[PDB]
């Protein structure tokens, strides 16, 4: 059990997409949707008007994935996209999100809010066709978190069919070369509460624990490079790490993805041996039965539990070129809880973080 101030300055309902920055949001659209099991929504390319940037919309359940890119310089949906800076961004950083947007009441006043609390602007509030409104605040590095409120966006046509599981963001994170500004810096602003080895971290949250930014801080010293500071030199500075993907079926999801790395999917971080599972069996027994345990091992999916529930998880190796942005699908078991107030659900950050786990190698 831990302390939640609730103390947000604007109403964040929940995380909405993530838009990544590409040189080509044509082949990352596809190459992700053969991966994760996502449907192809929208676009808004020149075959529908737009002659500043091409941008795809993948889904899954409620996860949005939203990939743009820039047209030659010689009437674009996204009102804060600006050439130059798509360009700089991805020739300076890579593949990789730009933008991390989340639902809110009323996006101006969200923008309004938080400006006056110190976060920096990059793009003022825009409404668009009196039905969205759109505004942007810095985050860390260059990334921006993105504010959506509503009455996907203007100007997208609608497309019209793969489903691994992949259900809704969990947590995006970022490291940032010192935790200490960074941390106070968004929590300033937005209002957040502290959620909760070469590295440091604290989770920021909003109101309702559906919201979780976990940001990461290096560690120099004799142990080990810091992957993080490896992050931080590739990315060329401090940027979204990687996202956890919310699945209602962590094996449904793994048997998917895994059988399609070989073939234009992802790939995984090696898995732990043998004895990581035997150990298992008599540690989250009562959570995954026994051919639950084996499916595990098969999958290389890493279990820690906590005072509410267990969690499920595993990672990807880099989505690009670049040791920077990996992918994680997780599975949290436990915290269910139906009131009397709304329909059954689950509290946030059930499980946490699978921090317990580089430990759990006894
Ligand atoms: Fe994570």
């Amino acid at each position: 059990v831990r302390k939640n101030p609730k103390s947000d300055k604007f109403k964040v309902k929940r995380f909405h997409h993530i838009e990544f920055w590409c040189g080509d949001a044509t082949n990352v659209a596809r190459r992700f949707s053969w991966g994760l099991g996502m449907r192809f929504s929208a676009k808004s390319d020149l075959s529908t008007g737009n002659m500043v940037h091409a941008s795809y919309l993948l889904t899954s359940g409620d996860l949005r994935f939203l990939f743009t890119a820039p047209y030659s310089p010689s009437t674009a949906s996204i009102p804060s996209f600006d050439h130059g800076s798509c360009r700089s961004f991805f020739s300076s950083h890579g593949l990789g999100v730009r933008a991390v947007a989340i639902e809110v009441e009323d996006a101006e006043s969200a923008f309004s809010i938080s400006v006056a609390n110190g976060a920096i602007p990059s793009s003022p509030p825009i409404v668009l066709n009196e039905a969205v409104t759109i505004a942007e605040v810095k985050l860390y590095g260059d990334v921006v978190l993105r504010y959506v409120s509503y009455k996907f966006l203007p100007g997208f046509e609608r497309v019209e069919p793969l489903d691994y599981g992949i259900r809704r963001l969990d947590h995006a994170v970022g490291n940032v070369p010192e935790l200490g500004p960074a941390l106070t810096y968004v929590a300033g602003f937005t209002g957040f509460h502290q959620f909760a080895s070469g590295l440091n971290s604290a989770v920021l949250a909003s109101n309702d624990e559906m919201v979780l930014l976990p940001i990461n801080e290096p560690v120099h010293g004799t142990k080990r490079k810091s992957q993080i500071q490896t992050y931080l030199e590739h990315n060329e500075g401090a940027g979204l790490q990687h996202l956890a993907l919310m699945s209602e079926d962590i094996f449904r999801t793994l048997r998917e993805m895994r059988k399609r790395s070989s073939i234009g999917g992802f790939d995984f971080m090696p898995s732990p041996p043998p004895t990581y599972y035997q150990n298992l069996k008599k540690r989250v027994g009562d959570v995954l039965s026994d051919d639950q345990i084996k499916e595990c091992e098969e999958l290389g999916i890493l279990v820690d539990r906590d005072d509410q529930g267990t969690l499920l998880q595993i990672f990807t190796k880099p989505l690009g070129d670049r040791p920077t942005i990996f992918i994680e699908i997780i599975q949290r078991v436990g915290c269910m809880m139906k009131d009397e107030e709304g329909k059954a659900y689950q509290s946030g950050g059930c499980g946490g973080f699978g921090k317990g786990n580089f430990s759990e190698l006894f």
